[PDB]
């Protein structure tokens, strides 16, 4: 029998207004092997940090590891100073507390270190956790709601491992060229769960938490997915797709349709992305299979979820632009390398430690690149023209909206509240606006969200202090 779909503890403050998280190491099992992983609350992953709109909340958390870790809160908008970025260091052994002033809509984000130059590797052992933020207007809706039944998170990971069972990382000119990518496909840790789900509708909260793969999700027997949220919240109303594209870092919720004696599988497509479709993935891959149940189930799929303010004019606003580059000798030996070892299969439908860069400039965590406006808006266009890796683009302290798409204006599902952008061979511009403080000592990243690529230099810094005074 197929293991059941693990479902995060849903965990919201104490009568002391605090969240504990412990980062520790443990154990896990794979396919009959054990495996050394971290996890948050646990041995592996972490669970869902529950946050109101408009209410604040204290974190303690306790760095139980050997070695220095962060915790960045992906998709929150928060001053630089809890932000998490790689000068948040929390000492191994140590605490660090922090507090949270959540002040944007309802949406699903999620959290995860980011250790300078490591994160790649922390995030492969198994750190990551979610976030889900309400507020008023969410739960007025009658979406489906029933934690673990019916509105069920969804964290799609692939690991590779040595065959002594332990996960195998290592930040190589191959993986740091292409992305650490797996042969195994985990889902909330599991290998191919099933998730007992009552008849009528169920809301899937779906984080793509690979390193460096892209999926692109679908339904083993083409029933429709209705996207009602993308990463920084619900979009205006649902909308229908027969394939969902998510990129790396990015989260959508979806509604699908259960009924009675017809289960079926989530499953994740082929993609044009460099080593990601060497086998199994060559094919259809199952994520995990819904089951039909008969128990209680209320929730709706609304004609409409939520308004979407006007873009605004862009006349006038500060232009920055952000070239991404990636060093030829490291994009010629890691491609060889890829090759050599898969064949062509690797470009189916198509040292190194400073090699990827902004703005000819390799992350420097002394250095900020440059000081964003405080609460004004700013275009922002970033180029991945003179290479073909995918690059899918974060920005700290926003949820953004995309003007332009590598070449076309953003898919519908993708024109609403946005932490992450697709630049790939081509140009993408959106506008961003901060509403939060970043000083030099903890300054907002942005950078690509594969992560051996920001781990090798794909990162800047930038500070947020103030707005015109002109
Ligand atoms: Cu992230
Ligand atoms: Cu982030
Ligand atoms: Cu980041």
């Amino acid at each position: 029998e197929r293991p059941t779909l693990p479902i995060p503890d849903l965990l919201t403050t104490d009568a002391r207004n605090r969240i504990q998280l412990t980062i520790g190491a443990g154990q896990s099992t794979f396919g009959g092997k054990t495996a050394t992983t971290w996890g948050y609350n646990g041995n592996l992953l972490g669970p869902a940090v529950k946050l109101q709109r408009g209410k604040a909340v204290t974190v303690d958390i306790y760095n139980q590891l050997t070695e220095e870790t962060t915790l960045h809160w992906h998709g929150l908008e928060v001053p630089g100073e809890v932000d998490g970025g790689p000068q948040g260091i929390i000492p191994p052994g140590g605490k660090r507390s922090v507090t949270l002033n959540v002040d944007q809509p309802a949406a699903t984000c999620w959290f995860h270190p980011h250790q300078h130059g490591k994160t790649g590797r922390q995030v492969a052992m198994g750190l990551a956790g979610l976030v889900v933020i309400e507020d008023d207007e969410i739960l007025k809706l009658m979406l489906p709601k029933q934690w673990g039944i019916d509105d069920v998170p969804v964290i799609v990971q692939d690991k590779k491992f040595s065959a002594d069972g332990q996960i195998d990382y290592q930040l190589d000119v191959m993986t740091a060229a292409v992305g650490w990518f797996g042969d195994t496909l985990l889902t909330n840790g599991a290998i191919y769960p099933q998730h007992a789900a009552p008849r009528g509708w169920l809301r899937l909260r779906l984080l793509n938490g690979c390193n460096a793969r892209s999926l692109n999700f679908a339904t083993s027997d083409n029933r429709p997915l209705y996207v009602i949220a993308s990463d920084g919240g619900l979009l205006p109303e649902p909308v229908k797709v027969s394939e969902l594209p998510v990129l790396m870092g990015e989260r959508f919720e979806v509604l699908v349709e259960v009924n009675d004696n017809k289960p079926f599988d989530l499953v994740t497509l082929p993609v044009s992305q460099m080593g990601m479709a060497i086998a199994p993935f060559d094919k259809p891959h199952p994520v995990m299979r819904i089951q039909p149940i008969a128990i209680s189930a209320s929730g709706a799929l609304p004609d409409t979820l939520s308004s979407l303010p006007a873009l605004p004019s862009l006349e006038g606003l500060t232009v920055r632009k952000l070239q991404l580059s990636m060093d030829p000798m490291l994009d010629m030996m890691g491609m060889q390398m890829l090759m050599e070892k898969y064949g062509d299969q690797a470009m189916a439908g198509m040292d190194f430690h400073h090699a990827n860069k902004i703005n000819g400039q390799a992350f420097d965590m002394n250095k900020p690149m440059f000081a964003a406006a405080k609460g004004q808006y700013e275009r922002w266009v970033i180029s991945g023209v003179g290479d073909m890796m995918l690059h899918p683009f974060h920005i700290h302290g926003t949820q953004f909206r995309i003007l332009s798409e590598n070449g076309k204006p953003p898919a519908a599902h993708r024109a609403g509240w946005k932490d992450t952008v697709k630049v790939e061979g081509n140009v993408s511009e959106v506008l961003v606006k901060f509403n939060h403080d970043a000083p030099k000592e903890h300054a907002y990243m942005a950078h690509s969200h594969l992560l051996e690529h920001e781990d090798t230099g794909m990162m800047l810094g930038f500070t947020v202090l103030q707005g015109d005074h002109g």
